[PDB]
């Protein structure tokens, strides 16, 4: 699903605790169709035009390495204030390599938050694990969530999610090639429903 043959997504969740998920990947499965595809272009307008834009990441490719996620997310939590919040990413591959891993969050198309992770391979039955475990969240999306799950209608939240996105870029640190590149784009969900997501392909 998500993921090439270097460097796989094996999960993904964010979380707070004092567990509940917002939003969580857990990745095989018999019939499954190949992915669907969404035209890149599409998009160019949810993230920055600049250095580090989609475009242009996109133009040095290599394209099969580029996918879409849409999250409905899960913000019906507490009985609360406080809480660690988190995130929590696992990578897998067959090579050994030390990754950078940058997260762009994005508020109506301009980059507001850059955060960059490193993580070196451990070895683990027989692969190379990637763990980048109970990240703490910064600080403008634990606000921005706070403020989130006051709003009285779930319309609303997708009104104001509708210009949130977050770009996720795993490089390999060493070689400097795109491994991975994510975009991110976001609705909420009903706590009866719980989370859900849709990868997609994206192509040009
Ligand atoms: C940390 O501060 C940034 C890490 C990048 C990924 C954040 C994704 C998790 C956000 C969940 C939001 C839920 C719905 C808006």
């Amino acid at each position: 699903g998500l993921g090439t043959a270097r460097l796989q997504l094996v999960e993904f969740s964010a979380f707070v605790e004092p567990r509940h998920l917002f939003v969580h990947i857990s990745q095989p499965s018999p019939g499954a169709p190949p992915l669907e595809s969404v035209d890149v272009r599409q998009i160019y307008d949810k993230f920055p035009e600049k250095k580090g834009g989609l475009r242009e990441l996109y133009d040095r490719g290599p394209p099969h390495a580029f996918f879409l996620v849409k999250f409905w997310a899960d913000l019906n939590w507490g009985p609360s204030s406080g809480g660690f919040y988190g995130v929590s990413s696992q990578y897998e591959s067959l090579e050994h390599m030390t990754l950078t891993c940058s997260s762009k969050v994005c508020s109506f198309g301009k980059q507001v938050v850059e955060k960059v992770e490193t993580e070196r391979a451990q070895l683990e039955d027989g692969r190379f694990v990637y763990r980048l475990l109970r990240s703490p969240m910064c600080e403008y999306l634990v606000n921005f969530l706070h403020k989130l799950r006051q709003l009285p209608e779930r319309y609303m939240m997708n009104s104001v999610l509708e210009n949130f996105t977050i770009l996720q870029v795993v490089t390999n640190r060493d070689t400097q090639e795109l491994l991975l590149c994510t975009a991110y784009v976001f609705e909420v969900s009903t706590s009866e429903r719980g989370a859900q997501h849709h990868i997609y392909r994206l192509v040009r």
